[PDB]
C-alpha cells in the first residue's frame, strides 16, 4: 500500500534523505541515502569513523561476490568497493525482495557524512552513469525487471518546517494523490542518464533573468535529491544572486552569506526575500510550466544558510527545489511530474506553486 510508504524517509537538514533498507539474509538493516543524482547501490561494508552500521557480506547467506572492483574518485574524495549481489528489501516501500547489485564500500575519503545517519547510497538514476560502467544494472532497474512494480517512483521531500530533522516519502510504483494538491505537470526527461530536464526560463519575483535558455541548462539541468542546494551555472547564479540581493536590499548580508558559507540569524522577514520561478519545458514543444519556490526553501535552517550555490556542472535542482513539491519520476513515460506538495512550507501570503502552461514563440545544451 502507498499508505505504508508515507513518511518512509528521514534525514538531517543538508545531510540528505534516507529510506530504511535491508540487505542480505538475514536482513541487515541500513539507512540509505535516496539519490536521484547517481545510479549505484553503494553501502558501507567496512568500519568507518562516521559509520555506526555497515553491510557485512559474510553474515549474508545470499551474498554473491561479482569478483569485480569499483573505484570512484570525485575531487573532494572517493569511494572504493567490491561489487556483488544480494537480496534487498525496502521495509516501508514495496512488499518485494530483489536481487540487486551492491557496491560494498570498503574504503572512502570524504564520502560518508558525520552524523547523517545513513550507511549507503541508493542511486536512482540510469545505468548510463553507473560505475564502473553501464553494464552494472542500477537498483531500480533490477526492482522493475524482477517484480511487477510499475516503472515509476515519486519523492515528497518535506524538509523541516542539533541539525533539524527532515521527513518525506518515497512512493515506488505509483502516485499517491494525497501527497500533492492541484495539477501534476510533466517535463520531459531529456535523456536517461541523470534525470536531465530543460529549464526554459527563470524569474526572481516575476522578473525574468532574460538569459538565453541554453544558459539554464549549461551543460545540463538535473533533478537531484542527493544535492541539498539549488545549484546554478555561474552566469545564472550571479544574475540570480544579483536579483535576490536587489529584492531584499532592506537588510544587508555579508557576501559570505550569498556565498552560502555562513549563516544569518533572526530569532524572519520572509516577505523580504523574493520567490524563484523555474520554468520547465512542457511535454508540448513550446509549452512550459513554472515551479515557484519560497525563501522557506532556499533559506534552509542551521539561523539560515543561502541554499543556492554556483555550479560548474550545470543546474542541479536539489532538495531545496524538491521540498516545495511532489516530484514524480515517471521513468516509464520518460518524464518528471511536479505538483504542489501536501507538506510544503509556506506562510499566509505566498505558497510554492506549480502552474502552467506558459507558451513561447532550443534550450538543451
Ligand atoms: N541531499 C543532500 C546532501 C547530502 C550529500 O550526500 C551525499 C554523500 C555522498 C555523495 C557521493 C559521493 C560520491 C558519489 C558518487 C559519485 C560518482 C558516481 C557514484 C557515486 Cl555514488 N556520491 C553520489 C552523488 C554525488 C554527487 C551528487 C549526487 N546526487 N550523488 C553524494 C551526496
Amino acid at each position: 500500500s502507498f499508505v505504508e510508504m508515507v513518511d518512509n524517509l528521514r534525514g538531517k537538514s543538508g545531510q540528505g534523505y534516507y529510506v530504511e533498507m535491508t540487505v542480505g539474509s538475514p536482513p541487515q538493516t541500513l539507512n540509505i541515502l535516496v539519490d536521484t543524482g547517481s545510479s549505484n547501490f553503494a553501502v558501507g561494508a567496512a568500519p568507518h569513523p562516521f559509520l555506526h552500521r555497515y553491510y557485512q557480506r559474510q553474515l549474508s547467506s545470499t551474498y554473491r561476490d561479482l569478483r569485480k572492483g569499483v573505484y570512484v574518485p570525485y575531487t573532494q574524495g572517493k569511494w572504493e568497493g567490491e561489487l556483488g549481489t544480494d537480496l534487498v528489501s525496502i521495509p516501508h516501500g514495496p512488499n518485494v525482495t530483489v536481487r540487486a547489485n551492491i557496491a560494498a564500500i570498503t574504503e572512502s575519503d570524504k564520502f560518508f557524512i558525520n552524523g547523517s545517519n545513513w550507511e549507503g547510497i541508493l542511486g536512482l538514476a540510469y545505468a548510463e552513469i553507473a560505475r564502473p560502467d553501464d553494464s552494472l544494472e542500477p537498483f531500480f532497474d533490477s526492482l522493475v525487471k524482477q517484480t511487477h512494480v510499475p516503472n515509476l517512483f515519486s519523492l515528497q521531500l518535506c524538509g523541516a518546517g542539533v541539525l533539524a530533522s527532515v521527513g518525506g516519502s518515497m512512493i515506488i510504483g505509483g502516485i499517491d494523490h494525497s501527497l500533492y494538491t492541484g495539477s501534476l505537470w510533466y517535463t520531459p526527461i531529456r535523456r536517461e542518464w541523470y534525470y536531465e530536464v530543460i529549464i526554459v526560463r527563470v524569474e526572481i519575483n516575476g522578473q525574468d533573468l532574460k538569459m538565453d535558455c541554453k544558459e539554464y541548462n549549461y551543460d545540463k539541468s538535473i533533478v537531484d535529491s542527493g544535492t541539498t542546494n539549488l545549484r546554478l551555472p555561474k552566469k545564472v547564479f550571479e544574475a540570480a544572486v544579483k536579483s535576490i540581493k536587489a529584492a531584499s536590499s532592506t537588510e544587508k548580508f555579508p557576501d559570505g552569506f550569498w556565498l552560502g558559507e555562513q549563516l544569518v540569524c533572526w530569532q524572519t522577514p520572509w516577505n523580504i526575500f523574493p520567490v524563484i520561478s523555474l520554468y520547465l519545458m512542457g511535454e508540448v514543444t513550446n509549452q512550459s510550466f513554472r515551479i515557484t519556490i519560497l525563501p522557506q526553501q532556499y533559506l534552509r535552517p542551521v539561523c539560515y544558510k543561502f541554499a543556492i550555490s554556483q555550479s560548474s556542472t550545470g543546474t542541479v535542482m536539489g532538495a531545496v527545489i524538491m521540498e516545495g513539491f511532489y516530484v514524480v519520476f515517471d521513468r516509464a513515460r520518460k518524464r518528471i511530474g511536479f505538483a504542489v506538495s501536501a507538506c510544503h512550507v509556506h506562510d499566509e501570503f505566498r505558497t510554492a506553486a506549480v502552474e502552467g502552461p506558459f507558451v513561447t514563440l532550443d534550450c538543451g545544451y
